[PDB]
């Protein structure tokens, strides 16, 4: 997809996931720009799970599958964000193993993506 289509997809993904949770605009907008530097609510952590389920990158137990994640990236991000996305997925392939609840597992994985992103990281 193109950069324009990707930026638009972020809003489409949030539009589908946000209604399921009680969330604050100011928390979602920090996630959007890669700022995972604040205390998440339980709702916000499960929100990241909802999003990652949509990508087919995690199971219901919040176990991240880097091979599958990598296989999904070709139709999820534009050419320009491929190397960054591959690098973050690879760096964070085992993050979920350090945590014990499915929502926490995915949230910490996404936080790790943002910490290992060499450029502008973005979350729906």
């Amino acid at each position: 997809m193109t950069m324009e289509q990707f930026l638009t997809s972020l809003d489409m993904i949030r539009s589908g996931c946000a209604p399921k949770f009680k969330l604050k605009t100011e928390d979602l907008d920090r996630l959007r720009v890669g700022d995972f530097n604040f205390p998440p609510s339980q709702d916000l952590m499960c929100y990241t799970k909802c999003v990652s389920l949509m990508a087919g990158a995690v199971n219901k137990k919040g176990e991240f599958n880097a091979p599958k994640a990598l296989a999904q990236l070709p139709h999820l991000v534009p050419p320009e964000m491929m190397e960054m996305s591959r690098k973050s997925v690879e760096a964070c392939r085992d993050t979920h193993k350090q945590f014990k609840e499915s929502c926490e597992r995915v949230y910490q994985t996404a936080k790790c993506f943002s910490e290992n992103a060499d450029g502008q990281f973005m979350w729906p």
